């Protein structure tokens, strides 16, 4: 294959925030911020399904697998990041499928998974489920991923409006999730970091109770990344969120 130049290793100031919530008992969200041998940065977030058994086992499994595989890696080019994320996500899905099938305590477990590979100017995002990746600056908050949910299937087919989907009685249903099938087709995205201040990854425990406007205005205000994370978690709890709330906040600079 053709001669290509090595981009430098790049990372963003990113922090991981997770909370079980008062209303639930255990945290079935997992995730983390991991680095490979050349110090490339991978952000990982998983939402284990609460309606099924052992959501924390599934999310923890996918997270630990991605951490091990990525930390074992040396270099991933930008034009190969899509293949890397898709392949490893597929294999982890297969392993999680047989993991749930063979263990009777874990029968039917599953988890969402959104993850981002950070490069000098782009971010490569892979998504399976209704966890989200946003990009935010002073003027716009754009959701990069598309929810693999039923209500978003109705939205994308003109059957309901997004505002209707936010209060739809079946807004919890997931249509693509890890561990339920032998195969999975993850959604893959490339996003330019030119004109944005924040990359956000979050489970639905946040955005099921905090709309994009509130996130945008909270983030575009002044304050450090720790202050923004604290205020964002507290805003999720103030809007009476009753799921696990987890998000990675990544500050971007030119
Ligand atoms: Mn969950
Ligand atoms: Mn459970
Ligand atoms: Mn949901
Ligand atoms: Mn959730």
């Amino acid at each position: 294959i053709e001669g290509r130049h090595m981009e430098l290793g790049t990372m963003l100031e990113a922090q991981f925030f997770t909370d079980t919530g008062q209303h639930r008992d255990k945290n079935e969200d997992a995730g983390g911020i991991f680095y490979n041998q050349t110090n490339q940065q991978l952000l990982v977030l998983c939402d284990g399904m609460g309606g099924h058994k052992a959501g924390e086992v599934a999310s923890k499994f996918v997270t630990d697998e991605l951490k091990s595989r990525f930390e074992a890696e040396n270099l991933i080019e930008q034009h190969q990041a899509e293949n890397w994320l898709r392949n490893n996500i597929k294999d982890i899905n297969f392993q999680l499928y047989h993991y749930a099938q063979e263990n009777a305590e874990y029968k039917g477990m599953g988890t969402t998974c959104v993850c981002a590979l950070v490069f000098e100017k782009s971010v490569v995002i892979a998504n399976v489920g209704d966890s989200r990746a946003y990009v935010i600056n002073s003027r716009q908050i754009e959701q990069i991923t598309s929810d693999h949910s039923f209500v978003n299937h109705l939205v994308l087919t003109g059957q309901i409006t997004p505002e209707e989907a936010f209060t739809h009685p079946q807004r919890n249903i997931i249509t693509k999730v890890m561990g339920t099938d032998k195969r999975v087709s993850p959604d893959l995205f490339i996003k330019r970091l030119n004109f944005y201040d924040y990359l956000l990854l979050n489970s639905d425990g946040l955005t099921d109770y905090v709309k994009d406007n509130e996130i945008k205005r909270l983030l575009v205000k002044e304050g450090t990344i720790e202050d923004h994370g604290d205020q964002l978690m507290q805003l999720a709890l103030d809007n009476h969120s009753k799921d696990n709330v987890t998000f990675i906040l990544a500050a971007i600079e030119g």
